[PDB]
């Protein structure tokens, strides 16, 4: 298929994307843990409880059947506020998280889809390969029946034309496995897919690194990560400082109690005291509570997320000098790959003139048919070269915008306005 | 040694294996955690306490010597009994995460047991370019001191040389290195190791990948620990579900309790209330509690689980696609291992008719004792990539059983009844 | 710049060290953590209480308002005092996890360094390979201008010529990527870079490894950092052994209690009873707990760590037979890496002698000078591969320096000592 429609299964059915838009669904469900003790604790308790006393408090035995209502409220406490802001802040990683896993699904899909256009390339070269060192074989073979060369030079191109062999059956063998790191991908085997049309795809010069990594500082995705786990342990600080601030709970419990004596001493006068006490109360109020001095834990914890942010702060100058070494990588890895086409789409030049050096110099008898056939291979070992310095043009372009962090479906499209006319993965 | 003793010394000295190992009975172990809180939780308490009144409280003052016995019950909490689930799962998790490693054991063993084998031919490969190579300089620098050739030609023959000694240092070197790949295995330098016997060795057609497959699926232990990852999250949810369900606990706590006063307000009538009290409580009995309303957290932490179970769902799916590139790239590369052998079977035939020609070609004289011994080192060269195809078609037998989890000590044998009669790690 | 300027910017602001130093401010800002709850537990609470009856207990309301401060003290529980064990074990971890750190950086900074080096040697080589494969097309073009070749011949060489653009433009590719693998390690692009002195590099010979191992052994921080792994969890069992041990700790709460009634039982005779109770105490004393029996949680915790610390004695003898391993992986490959030398430093002699056999050759006619100008390059092959051998002697020096934990500023100024002249990294 196109690109696309490679991608829109992919998109649809990537378990390495669900799974993280399951854990950003999970880490913005973990935001409403966060502000549920913000929210009252509303639970009921009863119980049941005998006392048995054995000594100068025997006889005094009871029955205090209580069921009680406790609802509980987090007034004031400014560590659930930030952990409140803790939890946004993580999920706001986490949804960045998930943005990296867009473009990383963006990427490995066309890396996955150009390396069965690869090996679908390199499956149509060494069977050309092998319709010559065969045919290399084929006559040196017919040279020994008749009595050209040694048995030597046949059991040479017996062993050329093996070696040929074990490199078709391993493209065939990586036609199925890059098949199925496309499956792995998206979640089909794909019998026909989009060759690239040479004629639509140009060598464009990207845009100036200095625009590039400004561009970078707005957008990339290890370094948008590192700056909100910073922002995530800054307020780690201010979680540990709210261990200083007090901690102001609201108290309300409802509820019966139904105390009803048992024993020797229940015998007596009762003096209007010793009655099946059948009560109820409600204590409703403030529970305020001042942390002053934990031994100086609370101080610890700060002291702690201070050299922890500052750890976490070089994870930010750990990404920001690893954004611009990969930034830079990838520009420097195109306009490698600029130079490498117009390599290897002249050494397509040199073959295809070589080969047809071969087809007028077969055709007027100059050169055999198997130096036709080899030069054939010369011309197909051009143009998987070609072809594989084609496809890392158009993945280190992917490779920019996914180290940009602009990658999206619209940097897709511009490969897949490459990918016109479709080639097959059957190995014939 | 035959493999087994490689092996068998590896399966009982294996520091990878038995971290596992001790791991597996340390998940094993955390079975008895979970069931713990459902056994009961007999504590002994005790309490000395002087009250100080310094108001209108002042003058009660009493040593309350209290010392209680307390034990509680799990009665009814589902999710002791959930976790006891869980972790009963997860350490069928862990279980199999060990039976990965013996596996992983196997197959390493075999790994670096081949390895050696490797090293040591390339070793013997390189000294017999050492025979080769310092006989090409040994007659350059003859055919220099009569004449023959320029000093480039002895200047480059020494240098072809010292590469020669550049490969036959690192041929000694990576057999060590292959020795304590073997020694971090299993444990001991080996002085011999068995060779592999090239009569009793076949290139078998390996099962078809649709019986691999699915007998891959009921076995195969990336996808079995993520079954179980989806069998532990799939809990996770019933756990969270159990925030929901009440709490019945038992209450049993039983003690002394002497409470002698002092202070202003002892002194007095005493009103045959004011006494040493010295007495004694046993309070049996339920505690029931049920969360009504936490603010929706455990509706929240459902909510988590669920979405945490997705992620769980996902990473079944995720080795489910990912045993499938795994099991299908060793059946590729078993049959392309099949015929990288007929490959490199076929250039020892070539090299040995390659050398039978120079055998016979220098003992009547037409080619010199040089051009035998490179075309000795040209058949070395074939036996390694020979010998070398032989151990990888050995070694992708067990990247199959061990990406199918059907590898034991019986594939192990199938190895080691190929491995017959033994060969040295000493460089001579 | 020499290598301690290069270093001495890097140790200052290394992004990765400097996280490090923080996680080894951290775990030593943890000890105060651990030692904090043996330091006492000063807290201020208060309470608005408003108890509500609505049964038999109606008529009795109050506003029961009291303060308290409360202070608590680890008397005696000897889990804390093995959590500040284990804590300052964990921080004696977290001290060898920088000193790794430490030669972690000194030899990626030597690395990136002496990559650098490569690069800018690379750019030497491969400009005079542009300096002679240019001169191979632009005389195949004045071959083919006057008729000498066919225009494969030219169409090859010009693609021979479009592969030299194809690696020259990854060598100034690869020379921006090794200034800024360089930025990332130290901090700055670098303008020049001091290179090899040649005259006072020497190819020593390193200490037997039987020194060097026990040297390991006492130094080397993967293995410290697994012994006081094992350390570590020698002290986790003797942590779950003090849950045996009981918890004594002090009871010191201080504080009013002003209770004020409200409702229909209040008004009554009050029997010098019910007034507006304003009272206060302070709670002395000492509380003792002992858990006898938690369901054999105690002990399976016990049994837990004893196999978590086999795990742990494992993970020594994991690291301990990969030191033996890593430390005789250097050694065998500086002794690779002096052979190397000795290889690629003949090859130089041999490409000395055969660019001079060109400068005598073209002097006096019989070679040209596209002869003179691939003998050239291939002088310039020789000396890349002699310096990347004598910058990978120099890097395996301090690969066996890192795996013995000796390495520091002194074995970094053995390699500074031979940086002599300074070279630049700019595509001229």
């Amino acid at each position: 298929e196109n690109l696309m429609q490679v991608y829109q299964q992919a998109r649809l059915s990537n378990p390495e994307l669900r799974k993280s838009a399951a854990d950003r669904d999970a880490a913005f469900e973990k935001i409403n843990e966060a502000r549920s003790p913000l929210l009252p604790q509303l639970g009921l308790g009863a119980d049941y409880t005998y006392s048995n006393g054995y000594r100068d408090a025997n006889g005094i035995n009871s029955n205090a059947t209580s069921a009680s209502l406790q609802l509980t409220q987090s007034i004031f406490d400014m560590s659930k506020w930030r952990a409140l802001t803790l939890q946004e802040k993580a999920a706001g990683i986490q949804d960045v998280t998930y943005q990296t896993d867009q473009q990383t699904l963006i990427l490995n899909t066309a890396t996955a889809y150009f390396n069965v256009l690869n090996a679908i390339d390199v499956l149509s070269y060494t069977q050309a390969q092998k319709e010559a060192i065969y045919r290399q074989l084929d006559q040196t073979t017919q040279r020994f029946n008749v009595g050209l060369v040694a048995i030597t030079d046949v059991q040479n191109a017996r062993a050329q034309y093996d070696t040929v062999l074990a490199n078709e059956v391993t493209a065939r063998n990586n036609l199925d496995n890059a098949v199925e790191q496309l499956r792995q991908i998206t979640g089909n085997y794909y019998p026909e897919l989009a060759a690239l049309n040479v004629e639509n795809f140009k060598t464009d010069k990207p845009q100036p690194v200095n625009a590039l990594l400004k561009e970078a500082e707005k957008r990339n995705l290890s370094l948008l990560q590192a700056r909100l786990s910073q922002d995530l342990a800054r307020e780690q600080i201010r979680q540990a400082q709210d261990g200083h601030l007090p901690t102001l709970d609201l108290t309300a419990s409802t509820g019966i109690s139904d105390t009803s004596y048992s024993g020797s001493k229940t015998r007596g006068a009762a003096g209007t005291q010793y009655d099946d006490s059948n009560m109820g109360q409600n204590k409703v109020g403030l529970s305020f509570s001042l942390p002053i001095y934990q031994g100086g834990m609370v101080n610890s914890q700060v002291k702690q997320a201070q050299y922890n942010f500052v750890g976490a702060s070089e994870q930010l100058e750990s990404a920001h000098r690893s954004v611009v070494q990969t930034v830079r990588s990838s520009f420097n890895n195109i306009n490698a790959s600029i130079s490498s086409i117009n390599a290897y789409k002249q050494a397509v030049v040199s073959a295809q003139s070589s080969l047809d050096a071969m087809e007028a110099g077969y055709s007027v008898g100059t050169r055999t048919i198997v130096d036709v056939l080899d030069a054939t291979t010369t011309l197909y070992n051009a143009k998987q070269e070609l072809a594989n310095a084609r496809y890392n043009y158009l993945i280190n372009q992917l490779n920019i915008k996914s180290a940009l962090g602009t990658l999206n479906e619209q940097d897709l499209l511009a490969l897949n306005n490459a990918l016109s006319k479709p080639v097959s993965t059957n190995p014939e």
